């Protein structure tokens, strides 16, 4: 049975092809004396350094990845990595030496038998079930527009932008301190980013969204703390995602994900504008927002020609869509020879994961 181990900024999914979802979901973070891994590292901030492998969808550092991947296999899947074909996904633009670094380490390393590395969003798409469209993945640490056509990730086209999860989570918290409430403690943190996901939605008109809370408490709603204590929260509640689309609420010059996912269509040639504006499909923990997709059509309709059809796909696993294209692709085993086999590796070396 293959493995599937799609690593983010934020978290680590992984499990086997097949499966409908991952069995393993772990904070992508390795900790250092001044090693532990995951929520066992956070649990030692203070005693231990913390690291966070991956920026940006990138890998940094190789040591602590090779930590991560040691954990993946044998705390949490408890495999054995070399009786297992393994894929990998990776970030847009990833440059061809970490690909190969990658490589190198899941032979020499982990010794498995054949692995294979496919592009996040391209898996993504894969999930949605197609192979041209363009991509809108939003995770923990950051979002990418990424065009897609036949399989093939157009680069010049990419766009991204360095907010994501982490960014709205902080900022939930902050304004939440204009209602009074004050969470500042790591376990504080934990609690504001359950009432994001459970709370939180994009609105479709902002403007209108903000005159309709200040005219009524029909938008407000009620949780409770661990403490007992019941707090409200009203217009915080789609204030929070809205920096996705104006990333100047916390500071950020960078234009919204729907300016990025037009300039990235107006990048690609005028020929395939039509599909990619037919096919814009959402990814990622962030994209989980209800309201988003009715947002995201709303903007770029006004963005785009008059008689373009526009639709936009959000799949209700998106969550995981990354980790579930992956799933599917090394499930097909009926074309095993895509694998990279460790005896192909053995006489080309490293080169040939491209
Ligand atoms: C199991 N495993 C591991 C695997 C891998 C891969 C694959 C692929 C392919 C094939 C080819 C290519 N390519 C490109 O893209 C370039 C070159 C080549 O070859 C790509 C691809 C993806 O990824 O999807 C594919 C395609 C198509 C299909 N169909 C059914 C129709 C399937 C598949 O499957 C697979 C599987
Ligand atoms: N229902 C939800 N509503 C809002 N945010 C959510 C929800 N579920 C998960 N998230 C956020 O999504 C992020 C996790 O998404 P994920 O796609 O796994 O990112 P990642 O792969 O770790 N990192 P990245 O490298 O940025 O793609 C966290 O910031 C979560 O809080
Ligand atoms: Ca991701
Ligand atoms: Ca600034
Ligand atoms: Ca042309
Ligand atoms: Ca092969």
């Amino acid at each position: 049975t293959a493995l599937v181990c799609d690593n983010g900024s934020g978290l680590v999914k992984a499990g086997f092809a097949g499966d409908d979802a991952p069995r393993a979901v772990f904070p992508s973070i390795v900790g250092r004396p001044r090693s532990y891994v995951g929520d066992e590292a956070q649990s030692k901030r203070g005693i231990l350094t913390l690291k966070y492998p991956i920026e940006h969808g990138i890998i940094t550092n190789w040591d602590d990845m090779e930590k991560i991947w040691h954990h993946t296999f044998y705390n949490e899947l408890r495999v054995a990595p070399e009786e297992h074909p393994t894929l990998l996904t990776e970030a847009p633009l990833n440059p061809k030496a970490n690909r190969e670094k990658m490589t190198q380490i899941m032979f020499e390393t982990f010794n498995v038998p054949a692995m294979y590395v496919a592009i996040q969003a391209v898996l993504s798409l894969y999930a949605s079930g197609r192979t041209t469209g363009i991509v809108l993945d939003s995770g923990d640490g950051v979002t990418h527009n990424v065009p897609i056509y036949e399989g093939y990730a157009l680069p010049h086209a990419i766009m991204r932008l360095d907010l994501a999860g982490r960014d709205l989570t902080d900022y939930l918290m902050k304004i939440l301190t204009e209602r009074g409430y004050s969470f500042v403690t790591t376990a504080e943190r934990e609690i504001v980013r359950d009432i994001k996901e459970k709370l939180c939605y994009v609105a479709l008109d902002f403007e209108n969204e903000m005159a309709t809370a200040a005219s009524s408490s029909s938008l407000e709603k009620s949780y409770e703390l661990p403490d007992g204590q019941v707090i409200t929260i009203g217009n915080e509640r789609f204030r929070c995602p809205e920096t996705l689309f104006q990333p100047s609420f916390i500071g950020m010059e960078s234009a919204g994900i729907h300016e990025t996912t037009y300039n990235s269509i107006m990048k690609c040639d005028i020929d395939i504008r039509k599909d990619l504006y037919a096919n814009n499909v959402m990814s990622g923990g962030t994209t989980m927002y209800p309201g988003i997709a009715d947002r995201m059509q709303k903007e770029i309709t006004a963005l785009a020609p008059s008689t373009m059809k526009i639709k936009i796909i959000a799949p209700p696993e998106r969550k995981y869509s990354v980790w579930i294209g992956g799933s599917i692709l090394a499930s097909l085993s009926t074309f095993q020879q895509m694998w990279i086999t460790k005896q192909e590796y053995d006489e080309a070396g490293p080169s040939i994961v491209h």
